[PDB]
């Protein structure tokens, strides 16, 4: 009954897509990709709003173009056809703050500037010296200004602090569940905003066989004969047999293979269970979750000075005086728990002004958790959600010379037409956005038990299986080619 | 005679004497050829009675410098300030263009920032693989990201980076690669009175032990247990052990024909190979300084750091275009003179703002710091040199075309107008006890080398100390200022344990 196959790749994102792909470019056939989705893609996924306006809700950017191999591949297509596949579109931040307004290139505040010193201290903090403690984000920079208050302007030391929580934006997570030792990391380049990660996507899909694809099948467990063989059970009945297979699900929906419980949307359930190296690196490291909104207007009239923007959460002169009066970290805190509700100002919120980079009257805006978790469970509630985002909306018109936003989701001022919001923490093959460090967390651990395999048979792709690229597309990608290659190499041993 | 002679009363050779007498060293001399302390940190005076300093200007690396360290605790104790953090967003200057900084459209720090991660990408773990021109290594970028630049990127983006000519006191084209991109771990701080430093170090020891216009000129060591020295003059004193610390540029003169040369010191027995080959690893830039002394302030004080621009050209963006690879672009480069204000970048450090004085302390390079010292003494010829980046730099500032009142011909109807008062250039370079500003890499070069050896000593009597005998801090104040501290403990110990 069950049908042979040479390879058995579970999830069709980008990694199991290019593991696909770099198979049949190798001349090896027989092979599935079993993917759970109505779609392919994976955390690469283009959604339809307004008016035809396409956004990713998803990865938007290729990241490190110095380097990226994906994004070279994509830059020498482009190098022929001429096609615009993406747009470099870093720019110079604008930062606000509710009440003193835009504190970005400001000549006495200089918050650039002081921000730079900050990472060159927690690069001298962290990097060389061995067997340093961990800590949070958060206690991090507490100890920078504690460290060079007598360097600061008042300004500085209420401002600085809030501008730095812009890296929240890169890990999905708050400073004070972030990790410190993880926080800040070299870009290799510019970054250049994918238009259409979706058009990669498909590219891919599209560089081999159709009938190998088989969506809407969730595979539900994996077992291992110990001899030579893998048998592997879509949930809609039907049974396979494959010398390899290459598991591409996030770590998140992974990691529910440790746990007691079987029915659970995603997970699958390993025999012999997954090496106690694999389980136990679930403990040293966790999940970030970056979330997704997309403002959609009717037509851009306001400044298209840039097309990043950040708006920074509120502080307090109270929390200067703190500093001021502190005798050490210990006392800092204790004077810091300071006794209310969640506001679209007790985060912050990063912006991009499409408008600007793409030409499209809509504004795409990065949150963290827990935000995240709270406005995608709302994800519904399109009158609420206006009222959550009406402060901070207007507040960027005004700094960008315009008026108050107009709620026209049902010529001179901002009218909001759509709200568009991600879903990957409540969506069970995601339950999050990318592998994060939580103070304490190694990511080394993951990368090297995924790599080695569950055994010669059983593999492991994704954006938590590998080194250089983690947590970014690239990275699952070049996991994907990874996987692919030492299989083709063994079968043509055959 | 004595116990430790120390040669050159600079802040290496004042900390050195510092210390030996926090550890009790006695009859202990310093013998510098000038006839001041400080050596490259020197205060001078002008109009009205402001002070600059010519030579060192900033506290580098504040967040690890202890000599800023020892600064910011003694500040905090009597509350007297001896610094101000004046690093500022920079504005960029183009004679045709005018302001490039912070420009939505090219965006130029961005990608001069991408200019950065890409430098260290490519000597990255690799031993430094063949190091080439700071100018050589731009243009490589410059192809392999040319499809990802856009046309006035490539035409602007090399003129600004050359920023770093400035850091280094060289030209791009004599600058290497390899030692092109630093660390800067921290901000700056301007020193409001470096000579409040010196001043300081050199009263913290006996008055007595200082000697100027003492140029030493033969350093011998017998085989015996003492050191001889002789100034100039004819005096010979002979002691223990010896601190040199001359600069690295005047030190090498010791491996040259003819000790005839004023500075240079005749070692008996001649300088071990290690050290005289170390000097084949190149060394010593030419930074130079101009202060434009005003009336008053009648500029927009946006920023207190201007670079102006070199000239560019269309022309030079076709050909990165063209090339097909880095041979064509090297010898499709070939124009067929004339040394302008323009020819090269200029640092303007706008003292209005950060000081509150109606002063630009300018900073140039090598080849142009040789020229325009050649010329210090001709205030017309400096004012006609510089007033076309003078008067767009005024432009840029809201403000007017500068009026030379350097002569005792003062108007009235000049209260709205930029009123030039004086010029002040150093003499580096023209100076025998300096010959150049500091430790610097031609391409190929290798500072490591330079380091050990002067680290290692020539033996455990004749010891050197100075920027050039550092790693961290190397070229620095406070590098100068610790390899004092380092010789002067050695030497201490090897002193205080025996009786
Ligand atoms: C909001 C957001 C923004 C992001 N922005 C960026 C960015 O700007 N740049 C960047 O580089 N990265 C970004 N990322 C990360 C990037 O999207 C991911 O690294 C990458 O897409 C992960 O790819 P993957 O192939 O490993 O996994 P997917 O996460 O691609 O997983 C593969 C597939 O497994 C399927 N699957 C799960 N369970 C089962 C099952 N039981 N049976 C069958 N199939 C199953 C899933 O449905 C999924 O399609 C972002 C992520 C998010 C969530
Ligand atoms: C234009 C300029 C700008 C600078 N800006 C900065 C800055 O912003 N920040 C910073 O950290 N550094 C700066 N520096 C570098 C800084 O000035 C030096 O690192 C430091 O002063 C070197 O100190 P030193 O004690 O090693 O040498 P000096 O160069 O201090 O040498 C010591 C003494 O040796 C004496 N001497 C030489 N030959 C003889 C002889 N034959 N007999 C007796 N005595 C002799 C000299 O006259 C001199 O006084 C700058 C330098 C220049 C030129």
């Amino acid at each position: 009954s069950p049908a042979k196959k040479k390879v058995i790749i579970i999830g069709a994102g980008i990694a199991g897509l290019k593991a696909a792909s770099t198979l049949h470019q190798n001349g090896i056939q027989d092979c599935l990709v079993l993917e759970a989705r109505d779609r392919v893609g994976g955390r690469l996924q283009t959604v339809t709003g307004y008016q035809g306006r396409k956004y990713d809700i998803g990865a938007s950017w290729h990241h490190d173009t110095l380097t990226n191999p994906l994004f070279l591949e994509e830059a020498q297509l482009s190098l022929n056809d001429g096609r615009t596949r993406f747009v470099f579109d870093d720019d110079n931040f604008i930062y606000i703050d509710e009440e003193r307004g835009r504190v970005d290139h400001d000549k006495e505040l200089l918050l650039e500037i002081v921000d730079n010193e900050m990472s060159k201290f927690a690069e001298l903090e962290f990097h060389q010296h061995l067997g340093v403690s961990d800590c949070s984000f958060f206690q991090l920079v507490m100890k920078y200004l504690l460290q060079r208050r007598q360097f600061l302007t008042n300004d500085q030391i209420r401002y600085l602090p809030q501008l730095c929580r812009y890296l929240e934006l890169w890990h999905g997570l708050d400073w004070k569940l972030l990790s410190a030792k993880d926080t800040y990391f070299g870009h290799q380049g510019r970054n250049a905003f994918a238009l259409n990660y979706d058009s990669v996507v498909q590219r891919i899909a599209q560089s081999f066989p159709q009938n190998w694809l088989k969506l809407s099948c969730e595979v539900k467990s994996i077992t291992r004969e110990p001899s030579k063989n893998v048998t592997v059970n879509c949930e809609d009945g039907t049974v396979y047999n494959a010398d390899y297979v290459i598991i591409t699900v996030p770590q998140s929906v992974l990691n529910l293979s440790v746990q007691p419980e079987k029915n659970l949307r995603g997970r699958i359930e390993f025999q012999p269970p997954l090496k106690p190296v694999i389980q136990d690196a679930f403990d040293k490291i966790h999940f970030g979750a970056l979330g997704k909104v997309i403002f959609e207007f009717e037509e851009c009239c306001w400044s298209n000075e840039s097309s990043k923007i950040v708006t920074l959460a509120n502080s307090t002169n109270e929390f200067v005086e703190i500093v001021r009066n502190a005798e050490n970290l210990d006392e800092l805190d204790s004077m810091l728990e300071r006794e209310t509700s969640v506001t679209c100002w007790s985060q912050p919120l990063f912006f991009v002004n499409l408008s600007k980079s793409t030409g499209v009257a809509s504004f795409m805006m990065l949150m963290q958790a827990p935000l995240t978790n709270h406005i995608e469970s709302i994800r519904e509630d399109k009158e609420r959600l206006f009222s959550f985002f009406q402060p901070v909306l207007n507040k960027i018109m005004k700094c960008l010379d315009s008026e108050d936003v107009i709620d026209g989701m049902r010529a001179n001022k901002p009218v909001l037409r759509n709200i568009i919001v991600s879903n990957w923490t409540r969506d069970p093959y995601s339950r999050g956005a990318y592998s994060a460090c939580f103070p304490g967390d190694d990511p080394v651990d993951m990368v090297v038990a995924m790599s080695n395999g569950q055994d010669s048979r059983i593999r492991f792709a994704g954006e938590h299986t590998i080194m250089d690229g983690a947590g970014c597309a690239y990275g699952a990608w070049e996991s994907g080619r990874r996987e692919a290659t030492r299989i083709s190499d063994l079968l043509k041993l055959e």
